[PDB]
């Protein structure tokens, strides 16, 4: 029997069916071949299962062995599982760099990030960038902006401004983006929002054996441990090159350090099944983090050329551009897009499947086309090596680094001190809310930030801090937390 599915992108749906072979990896395979995403490290499917947990999807197990929730069709989202270390560098391709944009300006804008009132306003700037180009005040007028999704709600709750007001305010600062593409301010909007202090942290309740109630950081620099009524400032830390070996036995998670010496680091989860979660964002971070320590692969510098080169041609192509396409009508014409090329793999898989069993039934001539069609086929698949390595207990040895291996967060800098225009800008903002700010309207998150900001910390600054001493004495200190 076969399955009907749904898989929602950040930007797209795609609906086509399965059968009861059909593996993660080929219902993976399938979305990112529609869509043209190479850079599948990334990514993964999330679902709900029987019981109401969301999921990812498995690569080499099959669809329907994997407790998908039964509903018709199937639900899949596409998301980002695991974030770059740093945007700029890594985003490769120009699908990538727009889902990644669109997954984190959802986190922003839904409050899943914590990003204070002046960021999310400039943020929000180089949004209406990104979707709708230059500003240009003889076309852009009332109600332009009617439905677009600005803010989040405890930014526009706490000020007494108007739609209309915020609408101006936004439009002063997309005045000052004139002449960026927008993919540019898609890339923008990220370089500022990567330096957020809970951007691509995964948070998970922990405690140790004291029985202190802790959050664990797990994201692509390393574990971070907070307390429990601070998610913003991390109080421990670990790199991903002091690890040497992730175990969990039913709640109890056991990390080995490389430094022989070194005690372990131990602590609790709530539940087995969400201890199998961190394992796989433990292993999967770190993973990357190697990759990223280690020069670009073969497959990784052409996919950067080429992109560089598509990313020339898409603007000469631009430039021959007679009239503007409005956002609703390009989004449309992405959709179509992504469904012309799904029809196409279909089409071309059943003719190839076809062909090579006109082929193996029937040599010289036989042989030619039974390796067309068999190449075929295996273009519609990715490399397997391009995937992250896939999983009561579980774990074991992580792959160790390079001879050379130089953490980056040593050296690393926010964009504000390193940009006299961003830390300006900022300024400005920040000035110009306070007019309408209501103080009574403050969350407890704001004061944390608000204090950080008054004693100067920041996201890198708060790691190398945090990161001080050998890896003994902050297990001891995460012990008597
Ligand atoms: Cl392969």
């Amino acid at each position: 029997k076969s399955m009907n599915v749904r898989v929602t992108t950040m930007d797209a749906e795609l609906e086509f069916a399965i059968q009861q072979t059909t593996t993660g990896k080929q219902l993976f395979d399938q979305v990112v071949k529609t869509i043209g995403l190479r850079e599948v490290w990334f990514f993964g499917l999330q679902y709900t299962d029987s019981k109401g947990d969301l999921t990812w999807i498995k690569l080499y197990k099959k669809v329907m062995q994997q407790d998908v929730k039964k509903e018709n069709p199937l639900q899949f989202k596409f998301r980002a599982k695991f974030y770059p270390e740093d945007v700029a560098d890594e985003l490769i391709q120009e699908i990538t760099l727009k889902l990644f944009y669109l997954q984190v300006k959802n986190a922003i804008l839904s409050d899943e990030i914590y990003c204070p009132p002046e960021t999310s306003v400039l943020l929000a700037s180089y949004a209406v960038q990104a979707r709708h180009g230059d500003h240009n005040p003889a076309v852009h007028g009332p109600g332009f902006l009617a439905n677009d999704r600005l803010l989040p709600q405890r930014v526009t709750d706490q000020h007494k401004m108007s739609r209309e007001e915020w609408e101006q305010s936004i439009t002063n600062w997309w005045q000052e983006h004139r002449g960026m593409l927008r993919e540019d301010a898609m890339m923008e909007y990220l370089k500022i929002a990567q330096d957020l202090e809970m951007y691509g942290v995964n948070y998970f309740e922990i405690r140790n054996k004291k029985n202190t109630e802790l959050w664990l950081g797990v994201d692509a620099l390393g574990l971070n441990i907070y307390e429990k009524d601070d998610k913003l400032t991390p109080k421990i830390g670990f790199p991903w090159s002091e690890i040497r070996n992730i175990s969990f036995n039913d709640r109890k998670f056991i990390i080995k350090p490389i430094d022989k010496k070194a005690p372990d680091f131990v602590f609790f989860a709530p539940r087995v099944r969400v201890n199998k979660r961190i394992l796989a964002l433990c292993m999967g971070n770190h993973e990357l983090y190697m990759r990223r320590r280690k020069p670009d692969t073969i497959d990784v510098q052409q996919m950067k050329a080429q992109a560089r080169e598509e990313k020339l041609a898409k603007q000469a192509q631009r430039e021959k551009l007679q009239l503007e396409i409005a956002a609703r009508e390009r989004a449309e014409k992405k959709q179509q897009e992504y469904q012309d090329r799904l029809r196409q793999m279909q089409e071309e898989m059943e003719r190839s499947q076809a062909n090579l069993l006109e082929a193996q039934d029937m040599v010289e001539d036989a042989r030619r086309k039974q390796d067309e069609a068999a190449a075929a086929l295996l273009a519609a698949t990715t490399p397997q090596h391009h995937h992250v390595a896939e999983r009561e207990s579980g774990g074991g040895d992580l792959a160790r680094g390079p001879d050379d291996l130089v953490d980056p967060v040593a050296d690393r800098r926010t964009l504000a001190e390193r940009n006299e225009r961003l830390h300006n800008q900022l300024k400005a903002l920040k000035q110009d809310l306070a007019r309408s700010c209501d103080e009574t309207k403050e969350t407890a998150m704001d004061k944390i930030h608000r204090e950080n900001v008054r004693q100067g910390r920041d996201k890198y600054k708060t790691l190398r801090e945090i990161r001080k001493g050998n890896t003994k004495r902050r297990v001891d200190q995460f012990e008597n937390m």
